[PDB]
């Protein structure tokens, strides 16, 4: 819920309904510049076009999962610093630690509300100095 309301989000989830949920919560908070991807490879293909400012990624996706997507983002020169918020159905100490070591900006359990998403985005913005 930072003031840069045109920050371009990539919402990554293999469930169309989950992408629509995140897309609608972001809209409620004032973020309308949003694109969607269905797995890690889809997401990287769209990220290569440039201009993205925030990634919200499902942890469990086929072909390329959220952890491998995050690792590929952090290894990319031009995207190295992109915020990545990981989304999971269940919080597990080991998943959270592995995500943190791979550079995850944050971690949220679904289903979540607009207030909770707003809280996660702010905390990430504040942590990174945005
Ligand atoms: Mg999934």
């Amino acid at each position: 819920g930072m003031a840069d309301k045109e920050l371009k989000f990539l919402v990554v989830d293999d469930f169309s309904t989950m992408r629509r949920i995140v897309r609608n919560l972001l809209k409620e908070l004032g973020f309308n510049n949003v694109e969607e991807a269905e797995d890690g490879v889809d997401a990287l293909n769209k990220l290569q076009a440039g201009g993205y400012g925030f990634v919200i990624s499902d942890w469990n996706m086929p072909n390329m999962d959220g952890l491998e997507l995050l690792k590929t983002i952090r290894a990319d020169g031009a995207m190295s610093a992109l915020p990545v918020l990981m989304v999971t159905a269940e919080a597990k100490k080991e998943n959270i630690i592995a995500a943190a070591q791979a550079g995850a900006s944050g971690y949220v359990v679904k289903p979540f509300t607009a207030a909770t998403l707003e809280e996660k985005l702010n905390k990430i913005f504040e942590k990174l100095g945005m």
